[PDB]
C-alpha cells in the first residue's frame, strides 16, 4: 500500500480548519476538516485511527503533521482512502475517510503523488 | 466505547483555561479546568490517568491537545465521563470526570459528535 | 502517594526563571529554579530524576510541562516532596527537593490542592 | 557508516521548503524539497522511511529536524544516499534518495561534513 | 558520574549558534556550536550520540533542551566531557566532547554546577 496509489483519493489546495482528538473500542483517534483555500467547493473530513486499518502504522506521524499544518494555516493537499470506518454514529459526525497522506503545497504545484 | 457515546457529557463554546500535572498512585495524570468563552455558566474539571481506566491509551493524545488548546484559548468542546475518580481529596480538589476527547469549534458548530 | 499529599510541600505565584538538564548515577535529570512573581521570598529549587525516587513515571510530564511554563514565564504552583535526593554535591548545586507538581494560576487562584 | 561518508552526497546552502508525509509498506514516511537559498538551481529532493534502509534508526530525529529548518525557512546542507529506494513509482514521484542528515548553514560555512 | 562533575568543563554565557543531526555506525546523534554571547572567545563544539559513552541516557533530553536554546538564541552554559569520541574524520569535522549538561543563565549567572 502506498498513499500515492491511485485507488486513495486527493483534495489539493486546503487548509485544515478544524481538529478533534477521542477515542473509540481502546484506540486513540484524531479527525480533522479541510476547506479549499479560495472558499469554495464543501470541506473533506477525514481520522485516523491508532490500531485499525492499514494506515495504522502512521498514526503518530500523521498526527503530529496534522497539528503542524493546522497552526500554520497553509494549503495542503490532503490524501484519503474512502469508505474505510465503519461505526455509523461515528461515520455520521466525521467520515468514513482514513487519513493516508497531507503535503505542503505552493501557490503552484503540491509536494506529492498526483 | 466511544468519546461519543450518549453516556458521555459535552460541554460547547468553552476554553481551557487552567492545567495541572502531577501524579497519584504511580501514575502520571493531568486536569483542565474550562469555562464558557462568553463567560457565562461554571467551570467544568476533567482529569485523565495515565494508567487508569478503559481511557488510558489516550493519555499523551489529550494531554498533547489540551495543551495546545490551553496554549491559544480557542473555542473547544470538552467532552468527560462522570463518576470514574474516587480517591477523595483527588474528587474534591478536582473532579471524578474522565477526560476523554476535546473538539476545536472555529466555526458555527463544533467539530464533534454532540 | 499524591502531588497533593500534605506530607509534600507547595508555594504559590511563583515564575520558573531558570532550567538545567544534565545527567546522574545513568539517570537524565532537569532542576528549575523558581521566585516569588511579588518579588518577595527565597527561590524554590527543585528536580526530576528519571527512574529515580517515586516520582520516576512522572519525569517527562514534569519536564514537559517545565519547559512550557519556563517559556511562557506564567504564575504557577510548584509542588515538591522534600528531602527525596541524596547526592551531597547534587544538593548543594541544586536541592533534594523532587519535583512532583505544577498548576497554572489565575491572578486569584491555583489550580491545584492546598492545605 | 556516517552521514559524513564521502560515498554520500550533500548541497549546501539549501532552504526546505516542501514537506510531505505518508505511508509505504507498513512504513510511515516523510519526504523533503529543498532548493538553493539565492534562488538557482535545481530541487534536491530526499525521503526518510520507518524501518527502511540503514539510516532508520535516525528517522524521527530526521522528522523532527527537518520540521524545524522546514518552519524557520533557514538556510541548510542537505546530505543523501543515492538509489537506496527501489519502487519505481515512489522513486518517480520523489527520488531515491535516503535523506541521511542536516546541518544549519551561516552565511559562511555549514556546520556539517564535507 | 555527573554533569557538575570537576573532570567535566563548561563554558558560561553562550548562544547556540549552529546545530547538526546525523547517524553513525546505527546510531543518531547531533551536535552542537556555541559562541560567547558578547563575541568573544573561540566556538564550542560538542555532540551526543545515542547509542555511545556514559551519556548515552541523556540523548533525547538534550537533543530537546539544545534544540529549544537554540531557537530562542537565549544565553546558556554548556557541559561538556573532553576526549570522548574517537573516529577521526567525526572528531574533525566536529570534535571529541561529549555534550553532557546545558544550564539556562540570565545576567552572568548560570543555573548549573561552577
Ligand atoms: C479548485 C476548485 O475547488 N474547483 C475548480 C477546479 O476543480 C478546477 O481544476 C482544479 O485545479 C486544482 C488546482 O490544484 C486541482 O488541480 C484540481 O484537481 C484535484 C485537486 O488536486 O484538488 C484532483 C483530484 O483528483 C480531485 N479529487 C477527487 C476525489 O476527485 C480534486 C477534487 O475533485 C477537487 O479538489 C474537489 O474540489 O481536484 C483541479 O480539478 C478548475 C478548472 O480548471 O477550476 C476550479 O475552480
Ligand atoms: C442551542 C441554540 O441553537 N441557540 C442558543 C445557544 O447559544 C444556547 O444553547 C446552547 O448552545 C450550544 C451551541 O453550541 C449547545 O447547543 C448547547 O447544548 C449543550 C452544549 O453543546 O454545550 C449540549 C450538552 O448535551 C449539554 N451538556 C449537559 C451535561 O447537559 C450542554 C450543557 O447543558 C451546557 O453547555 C451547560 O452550560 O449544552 C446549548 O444548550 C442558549 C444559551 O442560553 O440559547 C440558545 O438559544
Ligand atoms: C556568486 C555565486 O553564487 N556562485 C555560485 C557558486 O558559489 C556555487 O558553488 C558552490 O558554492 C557553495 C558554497 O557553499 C558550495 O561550496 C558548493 O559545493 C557543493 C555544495 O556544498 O553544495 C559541494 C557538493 O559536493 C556538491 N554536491 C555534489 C553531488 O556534487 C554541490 C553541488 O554541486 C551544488 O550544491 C549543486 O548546486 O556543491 C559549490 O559548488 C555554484 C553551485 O552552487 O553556482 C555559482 O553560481
Amino acid at each position: 500500500e502506498w498513499t500515492g496509489d491511485n485507488t486513495n483519493a486527493y483534495y489539493s489546495d486546503e487548509v485544515i480548519s478544524e481538529l478533534h482528538v477521542g477515542q473509540i473500542d481502546t484506540s486513540p483517534y484524531f479527525c480533522i476538516k479541510t476547506v479549499k483555500a479560495n472558499g469554495s467547493g464543501i470541506p473533506v473530513v477525514a481520522c485516523a485511527v491508532s490500531k485499525q486499518s492499514i494506515w495504522a502504522p502512521s498514526f503518530k506521524e500523521l498526527l503530529d503533521q496534522a497539528r503542524y499544518f493546522y497552526s500554520t494555516g497553509q494549503s495542503v493537499r490532503i490524501h484519503v482512502q474512502k469508505n474505510i470506518w465503519t461505526y455509523p454514529l461515528f461515520v455520521n459526525t466525521f467520515s468514513a475517510n482514513a487519513l493516508v497522506g497531507l503535503s505542503s503545497c505552493s501557490a503552484t504545484q503540491c509536494f506529492g503523488p498526483k
